[PDB]
């Protein structure tokens, strides 16, 4: 029954992240281990606001932002920020320095298709200390890639 | 929008199955490929009736069975009958040789707990010949164990 502004809340800390990936035609996998840091930004933030006019976006619909930092194979950091649907506080747009959508099971769904290239990721807490996604990646009409990540949070 | 009987009707069929599992408190995975045979069951047959008398169950419940057989690392067959809840098409208790929901999304999910082992598992179609699942398992008061699964359709 949470929100998306809760879904990230939630998502903010330190978090160890195991990735598998399943390569569909050629019947492959590939894993990768990774370290992974969410803090939450708040509309006020700078980067927020940068992104917003960024994507030529009033930063006054931004709910809420969040810097997700990586390391492990590559690494980097990235700034999301949520922009609300017509009166609406469960979906709307993902902008990434895509669509979402929040749904009744607590689940954040993340859909993102250029032409035919389509991308859905599903993520969801299993605990407040566990937090798993799903995704497909569907290319050229065909399914490319199936993936799964298993984070548990750290601490310090 | 399907219901079960939908759901196992659909998984009905050939599939190449990709195993991975992340080991959560030793950050270890292990993959595994295998070969599944979905057959759908009507009530009539007499593999569904002998389960639902040995669950001491009437067989006037059952919508439908399936014979899910398996190769690969091991390897066997293991009948399903699923029971309805009163008056549910959606919820009920599932018949192994555990409860079940079959969600707006279409999404069926398993859910079997014993004592301290809790078991949660998610079946769902990305394509009519994609099935994929993923679950978790805990275990004497922590998680252990996360796997997703990629199945795509045989044929012949």
């Amino acid at each position: 029954g949470m929100d998306i502004r809760d879904f990230f809340a939630q998502s903010a800390g330190r978090w160890f992240s195991q990735r598998t990936s399943h390569h569909l035609a050629f019947k492959q996998t590939e894993s990768g281990k990774s370290q992974l840091t969410i803090e939450l930004l708040s509309v006020d933030d700078p980067a927020v606001i940068a992104l917003c006019q960024q994507y030529d976006m009033d930063p006054a619909w931004a709910v809420c932002g969040a810097r997700v930092s990586w390391d492990g194979t590559h690494e980097g950091s990235t700034v999301l920020v949520p922009i609300m649907d017509q009166g609406s506080r469960m979906e709307g747009k993902l902008l990434r320095e895509g669509r979402f959508s929040m749904g009744s099971d607590g689940a954040l769904t993340l859909i993102t298709e250029y032409e035919t290239i389509y991308s859905e990721e599903r993520l969801w807490f299993a605990s407040p200390n566990l937090r798993l996604r799903t995704s497909i990646l569907k290319r050229f009409g065909g399914f490319s890639m199936a993936s799964f990540c298993s984070e548990i949070r750290l601490g310090v």
